[PDB]
DNA sequence: AGCGTGGGCGT
DNA sequence: TACGCCCACGC
């Protein structure tokens, strides 16, 4: 990890500098992606692609168990557990 | 449950 | 750079 955040109070460490260009904006306050329905900003463009799915309900993980469906896979990930 | 959001890293 | 998931932590 040859790149460290030189902000003053933080004093994590990426192993790809392009890894600390998204980290940055963490201080920086800087959120790119917005949410065409809500108008809602977002840092990142994947979290932007799941938060517009809480609008419009679709959900393309489905448990293999039971079927339930889940807008994302973690989401299902941490259902599928249940059935243990 | 509903879901924000960072870290690791692949394309 | 820009994007897209997995995985995980957190409220
Ligand atoms: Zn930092
Ligand atoms: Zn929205
Ligand atoms: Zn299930």
């Amino acid at each position: 990890r040859p790149y460290a955040c030189p902000v003053e109070s933080c004093d994590r460490r990426f192993s790809r500098s392009a890894d600390l260009t998204r980290h940055i904006r963490i201080h920086t306050g800087q959120k790119p992606f917005q949410c065409r329905i809500c108008m809602r900003n977002f840092s990142r463009s994947d979290h932007l692609t799941t938060h517009i799915r809480t609008h419009t309900g679709e959900k393309p993980f489905a448990c293999d168990i039971c079927g339930r469906k889940f807008a994302r896979s973690d989401e299902r990930k941490r259902h599928t557990k249940i059935h243990l």
